[PDB]
């Protein structure tokens, strides 16, 4: 059918793609795999966004430096998570019959803003300078570290956030729990303090994708996809065809319907993430960077027709003179698809592809008939197209 593309109709401001970093549970990265990550040359992510955690224990901080320092070196922003406060923060309690489960001690509050705040200070005295901070890394699962309820969240955003030296990002809910996240939204005092709205999408049906509540009340704030890996951890299923084209319609649909203004993965280098453990980009990996490469930091998500045809998707932006489109065909056959430019004319068009076959490959160039052009999509595959106005 026809794809219309509308120059005009501006949504979110996109400030980037990315993934984490853990030296701890996963191994740092090595200097060329920092190279490859953040560098936006041939065979590298263009990554524009690095996660770091925010250790319990102060004396492991220094672990984070080299990798976030060369993450800001090639224009990306750096974020932190905290797992757990520091022990002597944490008490245990009976969360419905489970006695193991951990909190942050209600007297506790002041000490880890503090705590945070001391992260971001150390951070800064190494030549890097936070973009955020988050207020708990999923403290709606928190089997493994600190629990908080939505009122401890609450209490801690009204009180105590608004004492941190950094944006905050609140509340990382690992699944997108409205719950989680209402009541903020729901408290001038609190939404004051809050400067992005961060979540998980582990398990979320895209019917739960939009935020009708964050419309409504967040106005001046940032909506941030702070964690995933999609569509599974299987052991080396990274380079999976046609698999790994569930990765840029996850992205697509954190864009399109989430309205997202970033994605970051898990682990950046993992047998099942962008990067493989050779050092090499997966096929996981080009899907992000048909994203990450060409959607830089400053672009504006524009209206587009999102699924034109079965098993198509498209997503468009502009930013910097250019029109970037994402079209994805997760069919097994190949569709002709037509591209309508309303309120803006163009010229010249270029494109990479992914496939079975290929990673981020040239295209041929295609001119602009008027305020249109035809691209071909082959079976299983994700197309960039870049646009010159
Ligand atoms: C195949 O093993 C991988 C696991 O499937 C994956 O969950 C991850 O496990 C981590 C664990 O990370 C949590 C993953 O779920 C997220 O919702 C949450 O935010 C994370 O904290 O934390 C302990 C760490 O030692 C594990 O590595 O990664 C596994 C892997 O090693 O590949």
């Amino acid at each position: 059918s026809d794809v219309t593309v509308n120059v005009s109709a501006e949504k979110q401001v996109i400030r980037g793609f990315g993934g984490m970093n853990h030296p701890a549970w996963a191994g740092d990265l090595t200097a060329a795999q920092r190279e490859t990550a953040f560098g936006n040359g041939q065979n590298q992510l263009g990554f524009s966004i690095l996660r770091i955690h925010v250790d319990e224990n102060r004396n492991n901080w220094y672990k984070e430096v080299e990798t976030a320092k060369s993450a800001v070196k090639h224009g990306a922003i750096v974020f932190a998570s905290p797992w757990n406060p520091p022990s002597d923060m944490v008490e245990t309690f009976n969360r419905n019959g489970d006695t193991s489960a951990k909190r942050l001690k209600y007297n506790k509050y002041a000490a880890y803003a503090q705590h945070l705040n001391d992260f971001v200070t150390f951070m800064k005295n190494n030549g890097v300078n936070l973009y955020a901070i988050s207020v708990q890394n999923e403290p709606d699962y928190a089997h493994e570290w600190t629990w908080w309820t939505p009122q401890e969240i609450l209490r801690f955003m009204r009180e105590n956030a608004g004492s941190i030296n950094a944006r905050v990002i609140a509340p990382e809910s690992f699944q997108y729990l409205k719950n989680l996240s209402d009541p903020i939204l729901n408290d001038p005092q609190a939404l004051a303090n809050m400067d992005i709205l961060g979540t998980h999408l582990y398990g979320t049906q895209v019917s739960q994708f939009p935020y009708p509540l964050f419309k409504q009340k967040g106005a001046g704030k940032d909506l941030w996809m702070t964690e995933v890996y999609y569509p599974n951890s299987d052991t080396n299923s990274a380079d999976r065809w046609p698999e790994a084209l569930d990765v840029s319609q996850h992205i697509h649909n954190a864009m399109v319907e989430g309205d997202f203004q970033a994605y970051v993965w898990w682990y950046i280098r993992r047998s099942y993430g962008p990067m493989k453990e050779d050092g090499t980009i997966s096929k996981r990996g080009y899907n992000m960077a048909h994203f990450s490469k060409f959607v830089r930091p400053g672009y504006v998500r524009i209206d587009a027709t999102k699924n034109p045809n079965a098993n198509v998707y498209v997503s468009a932006y502009k930013g910097d003179n250019k029109v970037v489109i994402v079209a994805i065909n997760k069919s097994n056959t190949g569709v002709n698809q037509n591209f309508v430019l309303q309120n803006g004319s163009a010229s010249n068009v270029s494109r990479w592809i992914t496939s079975s076959s290929s990673n981020l490959q040239p295209g041929t160039n295609l001119t602009v008939s008027g305020n249109h052009f035809w691209a071909h999509l082959p079976a299983q595959s994700v197309t960039t197209f870049v646009v010159n106005r």
